């Protein structure tokens, strides 16, 4: 009813459970005005949307019908590794159930893909991905309640022949970025508000590509970062997104009219073909043209409803007891890449720490392009980067390094168990960035 406008169909719990058979398939579909068969979870692209609260049970049962085997990474979920278990392989024609509880204090946008070492990157890259939403207490408070919500899944994609297109040697090198520059699976849509208050749930699902996010004519209020809320909205003008991240924003359109969101243009260190060349740029890439993302219409005579004034606070955490050194590097024409000068092996574990404690983690970029570093299992607070303080106090488990900067993170260890560390740029683990951290 009212202006349509492409997003996710929606899975909801229902008395304290969502169970859902969720088959992984091929599936031929429309896609920017051609027909294309992707692989997708539950027959679309993205895959559905998991709406759940806390303390739900879910009971997601994964169908695998790939010619391959795959398995979930249950993104930014402070669970079980046993659960989300980054080692499982569930073979063609098997199915696999993942039962979790979502934790009681949890709330935003969390999302689901595939973590099977090796083929990551292939299997991301060709549709599999979808996200999964907590519901907060606090969408109640008037000033959420009333936004116009929205869930934006920012992802891009390349098709030859039909299907999604290889990926060359400069791909594993640079990570994969697609010419269709998409919104929910769609090609420039146009989002017709009804409210003058919207809260937009963003999502990048990319393979590497970056959004550095602006909204012609209004700043953005960030309310959530990956893992939960802020402690009250901070005003942006424009905001990064880098692979694997996700923010909650509010906007509050003041005026009538077209308004373009756009990907501005980002260079994130990605390297060219040839040294034979021009005269002085053409080594790096440089940075990324600039992309329409959707067209936001504004409501007739819109009055915006006030910001909130606060959110939810941020837990005090412990001392740590522990300090890490994390350091990323590259060797680029080889197209391996590192932490503390080893590629993974599924057979070492890397980092030994100890259950209800607090440690702290300080990654730093030694390599020449962005790495966006993801700790699975256990949510983290980014103190610093560069030596200077982060922005907002909000539970992130994405980390985006520029060349050179060192962030400095509060990781408290939740569950026990073996689980694992690597860059987003998933094809740079796949090609060796990934360590295995063991708790106990
Ligand atoms: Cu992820
Ligand atoms: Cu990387």
């Amino acid at each position: 009813g009212g202006p349509s406008f492409p997003e996710p169909k929606v899975v909801r719990s229902q008395g304290g459970l969502l169970s859902l058979k969720l088959s992984a398939t091929p599936t031929p579909l429309a896609i920017a005005g051609q027909r294309a068969t992707l692989l997708t979870y539950g027959g679309s692209f993205p895959g559905p949307t998991l709406r759940v609260r806390p303390r739900d049970t879910v009971r997601l049962t994964l169908e695998n019908r790939l010619p391959e085997p795959t398995n979930l990474h249950w993104h930014g979920l402070p669970i079980s590794p046993k659960v989300d278990d980054p080692f499982l392989e569930i073979p063609p024609g098997e199915s696999w159930t993942y039962e979790f509880t979502v934790p009681k204090e949890l709330a935003g946008t969390f999302w689901y893909h595939p973590h099977l070492h090796g083929r990551v990157a292939p299997q991301l890259f060709a549709g599999l991905l979808g996200a999964l939403v907590v519901e907060s207490s606090l969408d109640a408070i008037p000033e959420l309640r009333e936004a116009e919500e929205h869930l934006l899944v920012l992802k891009d994609l390349a098709l030859q022949g039909g299907r999604p297109a290889p990926h060359t040697p400069m791909d594993w090198m640079n990570g994969k970025e697609g010419d269709l520059v998409l919104v929910n699976g769609a090609l420039r849509p146009t989002l017709v508000a009804q409210k003058a208050t919207l809260r937009l749930r963003l999502l990048n699902a990319s393979n590497a590509r970056y959004y550095r996010l602006a909204l012609q004519d209004h700043p953005l209020y960030l309310i959530a970062a990956d893992g939960g809320f802020l402690e009250e909205p901070l005003e942006v003008s424009e905001l990064l997104l880098a692979p694997g991240e996700r923010a909650e924003v509010l906007v509050r359109l003041r005026k009538e009219g077209r308004f373009l969101l756009q990907a501005l243009p980002y260079d994130r260190g990605a390297m060219g073909m040839m040294d034979m060349g021009g005269m002085a740029h053409a080594m790096p890439q440089g940075p990324s043209r600039p992309e329409t993302l959707l067209y936001l219409i504004a409501p007739k005579n819109p009055k915006p409803l006030p910001l909130p004034k606060a959110l939810s606070p941020f837990p005090t955490l412990p001392a740590p007891v522990v300090t890490r050194r994390l350091v990323l590097t590259e060797d680029m024409m080889a197209a391996r890449f590192f932490i503390n000068g080893q590629v993974f092996d599924h057979r070492r574990v890397d980092l030994k720490g100890q259950a209800q404690t607090v440690e702290v983690w300080e990654v730093e970029n030694q390599g020449d392009m962005d790495h966006p570093f993801h700790l699975h299992v256990h949510p983290f607070q980014v103190l610093s980067v560069g030596g200077r303080p982060f922005p907002y106090r909000a539970w992130k488990d994405v980390v985006n390094l520029k060349a050179g900067e060192v962030a400095r993170l509060l990781v408290p260890l939740r569950e026990k168990g073996r689980t694992v560390f690597h860059c987003h740029i998933v094809e740079h683990e796949d090609r060796g960035m990934m360590g295995v951290l063991e708790v106990g």
